[PDB]
């Protein structure tokens, strides 16, 4: 079987490159961040604009939801993260401490912690309630491209231009594993069950790792990725897919097990830097850079 993703909605509004799209855990909303300094919220099913969230002084690289879908965290060129109340649009906390651009961010499942990665080569862990930086991890020797908590929050995975993926004990702050040619690692995330890590490198390659055995189980190629830190995803609502943007302006979909490309989605007119998979429906959101500036919503039967 192969999926049949068809374009349903194009969401215009951002005035610069869109950096990140994320579906809310409860499936109602899509949040988008942009170099235009703005966060925008959209209805996930009808693509209808909901609100604009403003406050950051410079462009925003990433946005992430709390488990209850009530809060957002953003990561900005202004060296801060901000925590937002989604319903009011209000900035609740500004997370200060990174010495350079913040590129990536995530809540833990418990949503009492935030993790962030910066151009400053560190990974920071923040208390959501107080805004205080609890730990600064000397994670990498180059900009940190991605940070993600595993399913139980006990682990953090980080990736960097230094060519390394690292797994950290959240509680102890110590490095549990280093996956080490080492081309820049531009993306990393845990699988839904926490057993695997999907990692992208800037040599046109995505890899699925069993990090406990430290072994590469699958490779996904055929797409273009040598410049931009492009977000990838596990698609699990229907067929079991791998989804990624690409520098040829397409969204690529692979069969996770066989590694064959099952679909390529055309429509965008610039690099697709971010994709998101809806938590319950077979819906993909994709976002493109400055020649495009739109988010597209795609729907499949499997
Ligand atoms: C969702 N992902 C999170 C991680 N991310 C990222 C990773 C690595 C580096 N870097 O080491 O250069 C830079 C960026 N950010 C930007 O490229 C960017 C920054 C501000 C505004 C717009 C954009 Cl697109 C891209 C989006």
């Amino acid at each position: 079987v192969k999926p049949n993703y068809a374009l349903k909605f194009t969401l215009a509004g951002h005035t610069k490159a869109v950096s990140s799209v994320k579906f809310s855990p409860n499936g109602e909303w899509l949040a988008s961040s942009s170099a235009d300094k703005l966060i925008k919220i959209w209805g996930a099913y009808d693509g209808k604009f909901e609100k604009t969230i403003s406050g950051h002084k410079l462009g925003i690289s990433d946005v992430a939801w709390s488990s209850d879908s009530n809060l957002l965290v953003s990561a900005s060129d202004d060296k801060t993260l901000k925590i937002w109340d989604v319903s009011s649009g209000k900035c609740l906390k500004t997370l200060k401490g990174h010495s350079n651009y913040v590129f990536c961010c995530n809540f833990n499942p418990q949503s009492n912690l935030i993790v962030s990665g910066s151009f400053d080569e560190s990974v920071r862990i923040w208390d959501v309630k107080t805004g205080k930086c609890l730990k600064t991890l000397p994670a990498h020797s180059d900009p940190v491209s991605a940070v993600h908590f595993n399913r139980d929050g006990s682990l953090i995975v980080s990736s960097s231009y230094d060519g390394l993926c690292r797994i950290w004990d959240t509680a102890s702050g110590q490095c549990l594993k280093t996956l080490i040619d080492n081309p820049p690692v531009s993306f990393v995330k845990f699988s839904p069950n926490g057993k695997y890590i999907l990692a992208a490198t800037l040599d046109n390659t995505l890899k699925l790792w069993d990090y406990s055995k430290g072994k590469c189980l699958k490779t996904y190629t055929g797409h273009k990725n040598e410049k931009y830190c492009i977000f990838a995803n596990f698609s699990v609502t229907g067929g079991k897919w791998i989804v990624s943007g690409s520098e040829d302006n397409l969204v690529y979909i692979w069969n996770l097990q066989t590694k064959e490309i099952v679909q390529k989605l055309q429509g965008h007119t610039d690099v697709v830097i971010s994709t998101a998979c809806h938590p319950t429906e077979n819906i993909i959101a994709s976002a493109a850079l400055e020649n495009d500036k739109t988010i597209k919503l795609w729907k499949s039967d499997c």
